[PDB]
């Protein structure tokens, strides 16, 4: 069986425009040039997110009515440019008359015949104002860069937007506003005018009550406006416009094309403007969220709880001893981005997994979004979730339930409960729960939906399923065939040509696609693959995914229990079976450490093999930098070497031909894509990372590897093998070509580890210098010289050299007044200006974390530098929230570029425009573990901890507690109210909110902070180190900790009164070694392997007695 594709029958064009619609009226792709000028493309069943509301007020109600799209019941008629809406509102004709000009220009022409005492009209508009490919690839991201000018023109509000971030060469616009008519409000983002509430009620928000007027620069870009009042008795007709423009490269100042909308408001089709069919849904209702839990409810379904989080006495969320973390309705509606799990395929853990499956769900009832088998972005069955509050809500598997008459789609549960092998929602209905789980199979790659009344009671379900089977709905026609109970569905290919998916529905199902929701069983949406279920207490669908077409029988019985129990022993594993213990009352700051462990563990085996997150849902491929980081740290503490090694060969036979550096991301499975171009700090990473590996292991064999290159252009293997170390001395090469004349200081290129501070021109390209790429740089080479020492003796001392060289001009140049300069600009030996530093005295911003945080974890900052930058931390940086990346915003001045590219492009404050991106709080941490500042540390790795933030950051925002947040934004509606308060985040007089989830190095690197830095359990050649930094309350606690594949009790004592500092025992005996190298204090103690299991042998509660 053949699956067609989804295309939107109605089809308006004019002049540079193809304007796309639903039969439904609503929107589907709006493109302008090659410009989609809408955010979302309308589903079949949702409709769209845009509308018209007519709203009628009266002495006791306020009622509101969409006048477009299908949950208007507007009959339609079109032309080749124009459609006309019509319809009745209780006791008011109305016309809406769409048109699409020759001029990118639109018009929706509003026409009331009647009588009422008090109307309004609202318009809402959703936008994107980018390529189709930005706006599909990532909405939110595209918002973050959608800066959005208001101003008063001849009919009140108007509101002009500037695309920042370019678009194919180009910078786009939007203007939208009223004609004939005031608009007297206005909003900007989709949290205005929807609200959270509407994750509940399904009713925006904003209809109920005033618009803002607020420009809120976010993540869901949309534009609305609100009519002045308006009484009828008669005919009363008015219009709402919007104007695109491809290129805008100037800022925007005015109200502009005025003369233009003046032509295109006179323009008119001269075709027969005709009636067509409109769907209806037939015995659908509104959706059904659950009815809240009261505590005693709560109580009964969960009587063991910890770490419970309450706002004003109410539960919120809370985890239990089953390390399942639970979140009840209230929390979902206060959070600004949705609850939400990613569940992920086990896979052998001494090799590079490949075909691993997965699927992301949400609290709010999306059940499973983006199955998919290896790539998650290729090889995918079900559609990718997308925004943030739910309005459009067809996405992957859903499911519809038969409440009295009507068909009514799941949204909100009472409770959603995740663990790490699966999620589980809590629907309260009348006088029964429905118990939804979808869960991952161990050693199989499956996804298993179960549905389950508590009460054994009988309903009518309709589980649907936007199809992909390929990167994007709606793009390819589908094979489908049916033998039995078993789907197997693939496409009508050329690296994964088995891909195949296969589905076990239950028994006497009935199969179709979304004919069945409408009143004359017209097939629109022919992807969207429904099983209707008749009468059933429960049942189960089993998903399978098959890359390379290995196809293996359905179990008979499907069982979470066993999948969540062998999850649980992998990811304990996986963690050297991390625990916290002590006799007293544990602290609440280990509590927290043993509840986010696995969940930290999780998401970085996410980051590491099924790269996507949240809000990044397109990914697939492994960052350079980042699998150097994230992943390989996590796995080097954890003692997964083998898996190390085969990462590393990977790595290093994705190194380009020719140009002999990394790209910036590649894809690792068979698909050769990657993007050649990258930032300048790329190539020290695989460097780096290898060079831990040997100092980790002694496997200087991995030097002596034949490895392969790719091509630039294609990524294709190049079949000209070398050497590692003959692939580590091209890259260094690279790097001795970046040295400034005279000098050792590296150019900048392509950026540094802050993605948004790419140079924004040639001279800053080629003159910048970053203080951090130049300490990293000096590591790098100091770490590489002594992994290849004994290999290759001649190359490791141009490597110690080089490094000294590095230090040289770090020391010479970089630094002035006991301050590392951010950047040194250095056109030549005469032309030299330092910025962000104090002595860039014409700029706002003087300091920079990242060179104080990097020359302090490489010992490269001498011991009164370093003390100099944790003052310069303490007293321009940190904030309650983390310490911040500068002491002040970067330029924003309209979304134009000067220095810094994306830094001065984003409308938005977020992600490293926020100033707090986690990541680089967490080498803060790292950085504070190398001088031995135990309390700073641990006050610093609470204020990053989810779990219970907010008790501990009080101008924290809550936010989901067993994920990562990869960033920390104060709530600044735009770019220059940000700069202007700034300060505010110093003294927490600013709410801060969480941003992106889970998808990022953050969680692996804030792991191995906890046990190498911290807790001070490293793993060296034949060695172990042991080497803590941690507060007296860690005195009297225990961390069970597999050792070299032996189960160790580390008990932690804090003596201030010891003659040295450190000292190991087992059984009373105390363990010889060396103490450890370190230039800001005492240093740990390297002890013997044989030496450590042998004692463990006898006693395997070994004492640390620390001072510091
Ligand atoms: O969001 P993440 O993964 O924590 O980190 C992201 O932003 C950082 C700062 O621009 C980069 O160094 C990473 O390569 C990128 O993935």
């Amino acid at each position: 069986g053949i699956l067609k594709t989804l295309s939107a029958p109605i089809i308006l064009e004019n002049s540079n425009s193809t304007f796309t619609f639903l039969p439904g009226g609503d929107n589907f792709e709006w493109i302008h040039e090659s410009i989609m000028i809408n955010a979302f493309q309308g589903n079949t069943l949702d409709g769209s997110t845009n509308n018209l509301y007519l709203r009628i007020y009266k002495d006791n109600s306020l009622a509101f009515y969409p006048l477009i799209g299908m949950n208007s019941k507007s009959t339609i008629k079109s032309g080749t440019s124009t459609l006309i809406f019509e319809g009745t509102a209780e006791d008011i004709s109305y016309t809406v008359t769409f048109r699409l000009t020759p001029y990118g220009i639109w018009f929706w022409d509003i026409s009331l015949s009647g009588n009422c005492n008090k109307a309004d009209i609202i318009y809402s508009q959703d936008i994107g104002v980018g390529t189709k490919g930005s706006v599909n690839s990532n909405e939110l991201y595209l918002a973050q860069y959608l800066g959005h000018s208001i101003f008063q023109g001849d009919y009140g509000y108007v509101i002009c937007s500037r695309q920042n971030m370019a678009q194919g060469d180009l910078f786009p616009y939007l203007q939208q506003g009223s004609l004939g008519i005031r608009s007297i409000a206005y909003s900007t983002d989709g949290t205005q005018f929807f609200g959270l509430s509407y994750k509940k009620t399904n009713i925006p928000e904003a209809l109920y009550g005033d618009l803002p007027s607020k420009n809120k620069q976010y993540e869901l870009a949309h534009t609305a406006l609100q009519t002045e009042a308006f009484s009828l008795s008669g005919t009363k007709q008015f219009s709402f416009y919007g104007i695109c423009k491809t290129n805008h490269p100037e800022v925007i100042r005015e109200i502009e094309y005025i003369q233009e909308l003046e032509k295109a408001y006179a323009y008119h089709e001269s075709g027969e403007i005709l009636p067509v069919n409109v769907p209806t849904l037939q015995n659908i209702g509104a959706p059904y969220a659950s009815s809240r839990w009261d505590a005693k409810q709560v109580e009964h379904y969960f009587p063991k709880r910890l770490l419970e989080e309450k706002e004003e006495e109410a539960l919120l969320s809370f985890f239990t001893p089953e390390k399942s973390h639970v979140v009840l309705q209230d929390k979902e509606l206060t959070t600004e981005r949705p609850h939400g799990h990613i569940l992920m395929t086990n896979f052998d853990v001494t090799k590079v997994p490949q075909g691993v499956v997965s699927s992301t769900n949400y609290m709010y009832g999306a059940f499973n979004c983006q199955f998919v088998v290896g790539n998650t972005t290729y090889n995918k069955l079900l559609s990718n979730h997308r925004g943030l509050l739910n309005i459009q809500k067809d996405s992957g598997q859903r499911i519809f339930i038969k409440i009295g008459d009507c068909y009514r789609q799941l949204t909100l549960p009472a409770a959603y409960e995740m663990n790490v092998a699966g999620s589980t929602w809590y629907y309260q209905l009348d006088e029964d729960v429905l118990i939804i789980t979808s869960f991952a199979m161990y050693n199989r790659p499956e996804i298993v939906l179960k549905v389950q009344s508590l009460g054994h009671k009988k309903y009518d379900f309709i589980v649907t399923h936007q199809l992909t089977v390929g990167p994007n709905e709606y793009e390819n026609e589908i094979k489908l065939t049916r033998e039995g109970n078993i789907l197997q569905l693939s496409p009508t290919n050329h690296f994964y040509p088995e891909l195949s998916f296969r589905m076990r529905i239950p028994e006497d199902c009935t199969l179709s696609d979304d004919s069945i929701f409408f009143h004359n069983n017209t097939t629109i949406n022919p992807s969207l693959l429904s099983i209707e279920i008749l009468q059933k207490s429960s049942f189960d669908i089993v998903m399978q995914g098959f890359d390379t077409g290995n196809v293996i029988p359905f179990l008979d019985q499907y069982d979470y229990k066993e999948q969540l129990e062998a999850y649980r022993i992998y990811y304990d594993q996986l963690v050297c079976n991390f625990k916290l213990s002590a006799p007293d009352k544990i602290p609440l700051s280990a509590e927290k450490l043993n509840a986010i462990i696995h969940w930290y563990a999780h998401d970085a085996l996410i980051h590491f093999a099924s790269p996507h997150g949240l809000e990044q849902s397109g990914g697939a491929a492994w960052g350079t930098r980042d699998v150097c980081q994230g992943p390989i740290e996590f796995f080097l503490t954890t003692g997964h070497f083998d898996l190390v090694r085969h990462i590393l060969i990977t790595l290093y036979s994705h190194q380009i031909e020719g140009g002999f550096e990394w790209p910036q991301w590649f894809m690792f499975d068979h698909y050769p894509i990657h993007q050649e171009d990258c930032h300048g700090d790329v190539v020290f990473w695989p460097l780096k990372a290898i060079s831990d590996y040997i100092q980790a292991t002694g496997d200087t064999s991995i030097l002596n590897e034949l490895v392969d290159y790719r091509t630039a252009k294609d990524a294709l293997p190049t079949n000209q093998p070398e050497t590692i170390l003959i692939h580590i001395k091209r890259a260094v090469t690279t790097i001795k070509n970046r040295y400034l004349s005279g000098t050792a200081l590296i150019s900048y290129a392509g950026g540094d580890w802050d993605d948004t501070l790419q140079p924004a021109n040639s001279e800053l390209k080629e003159n910048l210098v970053s203080a951090w790429t130049q300490a990293l740089a000096e590591q790098t080479l100091e770490l590489l010289c002594s992994a290849i020492k004994g290999i290759d003796h001649d190359f490791s001392k141009e490597l110690s050299h080089m490094a000294n060289d590095i230090r040289t001009s770090f020391y010479q140049y970089l630094i002035k007044d006991g301050v590392i300069a951010g950047f040194l600009y250095r056109e030549s030996e005469e032309h030299m200006k330092y910025m962000l530093h104090p002595d860039d005295t014409e700029s706002s911003i003087h300091y920079r974390l990242l060179p104080l945080t990097r020359s302090i974890i490489a010992q490269l900052a001498d011991f009164k530098l370093a003390t100099r930058n944790l003052e310069i931390i303490d007293e321009h940086l940190a904030c309650p929230d983390g310490v911040r990346l500068m002491d002040h915003p970067a330029s924003y001045s309209g979304g134009i570029s000067k220095i810094f590219l994306r830094a001065e492009q984003a409308a938005n404050v977020g992600r490293e425009i926020s100033l707090q991106y986690v990541h680089a709080h967490i080498r803060y941490i790292e950085a504070l573990a190398t001088m031995g500042l135990s309390k700073k540390a641990w006050d610093a790795l609470m204020r990053i901890n989810p779990i219970l933030l907010t008790d501990y950051v009080p101008n924290a925002l809550t936010r989901q507690s067993n994920v990562y947040f990869s960033s920390s934004e104060g709530c600044f509606d735009d770019r220059y109210e940000y700069a202007k308060n700034f300060d505010k985040l110093r003294t927490g007089d600013i709410n801060v909110k969480g941003g992106w989830r889970l998808y990022s190095s953050g969680p692996g690197i804030y792991i191995r902070r906890i046990i190498a830095d911290l807790l001070g359990i490293r793993f060296g050649h034949n060695v172990i180190h042991i080497d803590p930094v941690v507060t007296k309350e860690l005195d009297g606690v225990t961390l069970q900790f597999t050792c070299f594949g032996k189960t160790v009790f580390f008990t932690y004592h804090v003596d201030d009164t010891m003659d040295k500092h450190i000292c190991v025992k087992s059984n009373n005996n105390i363990l010889p070694g060396d103490n450890l190298n370190n230039i800001y204090r005492d240093g740990g103690i390297q002890i013997a392997k044989d030496v450590f299991l042998s004692a463990a042998m006898s006693d395997n509660n070994f004492h640390i007695y620390v001072k510091n």
